[PDB]
């Protein structure tokens, strides 16, 4: 590899100079002769880390935390070196201290190419949930996330650490995607009420004995693994649940249609990454940014799907795709979304100013770190890409570690007991 | 090994084998993904001969005679004509298969499911400026049709030792001055200011408005370049003006019909043709987003929202992309009018998903560059936001290639 790899923002003529990328550690999935950047998912969960595994990746870890906090080479980085060294020897695994859990999970953050709102990474609650051992305990733990990270609307990023994995037999899992999210019904006759993506976990839900209210916004229960044991259902206290119903500046009839959305984006599949460390339960969350519900969970054609009904009350030639009337609703929505967010106090971001900040961001993170990872696919806004800065912006895409990864779902893997 | 690409909206799974047979770079690597980078960073006849004998056997392959005795001979020619000149010349049949297939393999195109309908000019008879401008009003007039579009590329002398290159300086066949003023704005198109400046040192008399269509600079044999205007009867323009908004017109906006890229390499067989100007259609949103939008270009975002009176003093109104919804109905409408040739992203991306099913069937995959095959509007609601692409590079293929002005030693 090169020393150096310069970025260049063509709007601007701004050139950015990367040496950060001489850190990554896992692999992208494209090679010297394709490039696999569109691919979603770039390539068994039960064979964990060998003590001859482990080692070196906890002292890669352990050397990047001392040299965080100015004390690389120090008698405590020596110290502690020889402590998680022993630890693995003796037990096959470690322990992290709380200040490395903390430093751990926001370096994930930071580290996550596909994350607009990094510019935000150092302010992130941790909440050490190493102690839990029982379903009845992580619904507790997440409730108590909920609630913290909710605020009342003045929405403040969180994430909750569950104990990491052992012999792979003993998972703690969270079976949601996310935290919180609408059923999906399918009906006989092929339609779906509520949000499509999620008629199989709802299917999940009511075969462990969920009774559904069969509405067109309701919340999913928790389903929570502890410990590799059989996941136990949980209703979230709906008064936990922020919701904010959708208005329309101008249009009075928006409301009659009747939608509204959740404020709390918390996500719960992902597993972190640390130090050789695999923490698969570990929900965090942080505040929206408006094109997630408005482009995304509203006019997905497999989603809400609304882009029809919208046009039909604006009254847009809907004959020809050249009057663009999908564009000019899709517009309108997302104006409905961040007025109805801000209207009742609750925290959301615009595409414009979320990639306003993010490119500031990445500047301050090329100057201060040598450079930031970036995945401009999942980066640019998916409306109105070209009027935001980070269209302009060429990208370098790599892996470093502290890191959150995807995982399988555990229905795919779970033994049921 | 087979490679899996999945769609997420429709769940259809295509399997690409043809990346199998690309050699050229990406600029990736295990390590670093360089898929947004714009540009990733003279032949021997010890390079040539098993470029030019790689595209034979591809042609002799695609016209089913693999093997046979006139492939068997053509590359014994070619050999040969290697030998004792240092280069080759391609057929003519061979030069209609490399230009398509240059397009064919050009995976920042959505435009492709045309390919195959490609009007190819032979050019390689040129030897002054005088005749590059001839060939150039041919392929404007018959590319432009009255508006009836017609794809179409013509093909100058190939590069022999570097220092007799033909170029057309322009970067496009058809573009509008930009001119920067005393008071440092710019008048017109900011992106062509230092092309608009060579004309104007070379003679070029501007009538320094907002939409004066430049000068043809042509460069032959690596002599200095010489300008030409083009005659305007052939120059297609449309004015712009919306089907609903009566003020729209007023804001006195124009575009040309013809977009006709001119600064791109064309290498086919190891030859290389730096003067081989190409042209299509327009899809709407390369004017009205890109064109008249970007911040650096005409950026006329604020004129049009304040003309529709809307709230700009805070970015979460969406007030720019509520005016970028109406310039971009504004210039579909206007074309139609006109009846000249445009696509909708709507329709464009759709026949890309059409195109790429069909290349997986009959080629085995498509390369594919995600990050200039989505639109730069309206993203997700194109089918092509949710098709995963794999990008990979294949030749015959169009290249960047420096600026004649950076590298031209002036006589
Ligand atoms: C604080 C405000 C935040 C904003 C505005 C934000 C914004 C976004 C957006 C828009 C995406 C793309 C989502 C999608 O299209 O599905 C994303 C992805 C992501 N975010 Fe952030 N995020 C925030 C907080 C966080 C936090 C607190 C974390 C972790 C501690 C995080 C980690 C990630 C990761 C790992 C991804 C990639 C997800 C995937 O690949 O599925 N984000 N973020
Ligand atoms: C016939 C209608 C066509 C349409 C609608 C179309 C559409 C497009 C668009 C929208 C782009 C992105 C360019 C940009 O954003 O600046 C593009 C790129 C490109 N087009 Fe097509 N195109 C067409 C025909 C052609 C033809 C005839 C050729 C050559 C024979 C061609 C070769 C290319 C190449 C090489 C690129 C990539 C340029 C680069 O790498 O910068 N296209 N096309
Ligand atoms: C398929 N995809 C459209 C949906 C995936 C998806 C569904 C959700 F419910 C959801 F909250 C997130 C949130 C991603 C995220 C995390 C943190 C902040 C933020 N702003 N966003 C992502
Ligand atoms: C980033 N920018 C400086 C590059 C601009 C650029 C460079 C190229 F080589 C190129 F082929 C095109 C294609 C534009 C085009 C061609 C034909 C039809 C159409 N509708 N459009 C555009
Ligand atoms: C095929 C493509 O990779 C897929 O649709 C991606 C594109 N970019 C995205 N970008 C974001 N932020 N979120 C997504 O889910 C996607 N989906
Ligand atoms: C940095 C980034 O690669 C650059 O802005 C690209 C993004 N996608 C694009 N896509 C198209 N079609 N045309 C472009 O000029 C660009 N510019
Ligand atoms: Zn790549």
């Amino acid at each position: 590899c090169p020393r150096f790899l310069k970025v260049k923002n063509w709007e601007t003529e701004v050139v950015l100079t990367d040496t950060l990328h001489l850190k990554s550690t896992l692999e992208t999935g494209c090679t010297e002769y394709i490039c696999m950047g569109s691919i979603m998912h770039p390539s068994r969960p039960e064979d964990v880390a060998t003590k001859d595994q482990l080692f070196p990746l906890a002292k890669e870890f352990i050397d990047q935390y001392y040299s965080s906090i100015k004390r690389f080479g120090s008698k405590a980085h020596m110290e502690r070196l020889e402590e998680v060294n022993k630890e693995i020897d003796t037990t096959s695994t470690y322990q992290l201290k709380d200040t490395e859990l903390i430093y751990g999970a926001k370096h994930a953050w930071r580290n996550a190419s596909r994350c607009v709102g990094r510019i935000q990474w150092s302010k992130l609650q941790v909440f050490d949930a190493r102690d839990c051992t029982t379903a009845h305990g992580m619904f507790n733990y997440i409730c108590n996330h909920v609630k913290y990270a909710t605020n009342k609307g003045n929405l403040r990023s969180a994430i909750t650490i569950f104990p990491q994995r052992t012999d792979g037999k003993h998972d703690f899992r969270v079976w949601n995607s996310q935290l919180i999210r609408y059923a999906g019904y399918k009906q006989p006759d092929g339609s779906t009420l509520g949000d499509p993506a999620n008629v199989q976990f709802t299917e999940i839900c009511i075969q462990q004995g969920w009774k559904p209210p069969r509405g067109r916004f309701d919340v999913l229960p928790l389903l929570l693994q502890a410990n590799g044991n059989d996941p136990e259902l949980f209703q979230i206290p709906p008064e936990l649940v922020l919701e904010v119903p959708i208005r329309h500046p101008k249009f009075e009839w928006f409301k009659d249609l009747g939608l509204k959305w959740y404020g709390l984006p918390a996500v719960s599949n992902m597993l972190l990454e640390i130090g050789g460390l695999e923490f698969s339960a570990c929900p965090f969350s942080g505040w929206y940014m408006g094109t997630e519900i408005g482009v995304r969970d509203y006019c997905d054609n497999s989603r809400y799907n609304i882009l029809e009904e919208v046009a039909k009350k604006m009254n847009l030639d809907m004959r020809k795709t050249s009057s663009l009337w999908k564009d000019q609703a899709l517009v309108e929505i997302n104006i409905a979304v961040l007025y109805s967010f801000q209207s009742d106090k609750v925290t959301i971001v615009d595409h414009h100013s979320a990639t306003e900040s993010f490119i500031k961001h990445m500047e301050n993170e090329y100057r201060c770190r040598g450079g930031c990872p970036a995945d401009w696919v999942w980066i640019v806004p998916p409306m109105s890409g070209s009027i935001t800065p980070v269209f302009h912006q060429e990208m370098l895409n790599y892996r470093l570690t502290p890191s959150f990864e995807y995982q399988p779902d555990p229905w795919n893997t779970h033994v049921w007991k």
